This record gives C-alpha cells, structure tokens and sequence, in this order.
C-alpha cells in the first residue's frame, strides 16, 4: 500500500487539467525537456510525471551519437513536436490507474524529480 495515498490524489488531480485548446506559436527548443519548461511557461499547466520521464529519456537518447551537434528543432519541427507533447500528456491525464503510479513511484527513488509544483489559477 506504499504511495497510495500520494498517488491517487496526484492522478486525480492531473486527470482533471484540461489540455489547452488554444496554442501559441512556434517554440524554438533544443532539448525536449527545453520545450517542455517553455510550454509550462507560456501555458502555466503542470505535465504528468509520466510526460517528465517521457523527455528525458528523448533527450538522454541522443547521447552517443556520431553525428556532429544539431539542434534538435532542425530534426523535430517545433510545432509537431509541442503537438506530440500535448498528444502523450492526455494520454497520461486520461488513462493511468493511481495503483500504476504508486508501483512505479515504489521503484523510483527519484520520483519527486519528476513531479511539477502546484501552479497558480
């Protein structure tokens, strides 16, 4: 029964915030946890733990490369890649149990890392 406590009140609460209708323009990024702190700038909404964790293995992926540096929204267009943010964000708002979340929070010692702040509202 470890988290589930913390677990129920987070997915209910992030099941709740609707995904923004309205969108801003273009936004230059350079890593996809980059772009994410932008959208939670401009939008003022939290992501989902699970969209947090989803950036930053994206981003650690590109690690080890041979190519020389590229910015990453020369590979990715930023409108498609805000796009795929919002697309895995509901998916993660609307479909996880808060059990999932608990289990996966029992095997991540870091797993606070991953949880955004209240946001004003």
């Amino acid at each position: 029964g470890s988290l589930l406590r913390r677990a129920e009140m987070y997915q209910d609460y992030m099941k709740q915030v609707p995904i923004p209708t309205n969108r801003g323009s273009l936004i230059p990024f350079t890593s996809w946890v980059g772009l994410s702190i932008s959208m939670k700038q401009l939008y003022g909404q939290p992501l989902h733990y699970l969209t947090n964790v989803l950036l930053q293995r994206w981003d650690q992926s590109r690690f080890g490369t041979d190519s020389e540096e590229q910015r990453l929204d020369s590979i990715i267009h930023p409108t498609k890649a805000e796009a795929t943010i919002w697309l895995v964000e509901e998916i993660h708002r609307l479909t996880p149990s808060h059990l999932h979340m608990a289990l996966l929070w029992r095997s991540d010692p870091m797993y606070h890392s991953f949880i955004d702040p209240i946001f004003p509202e």
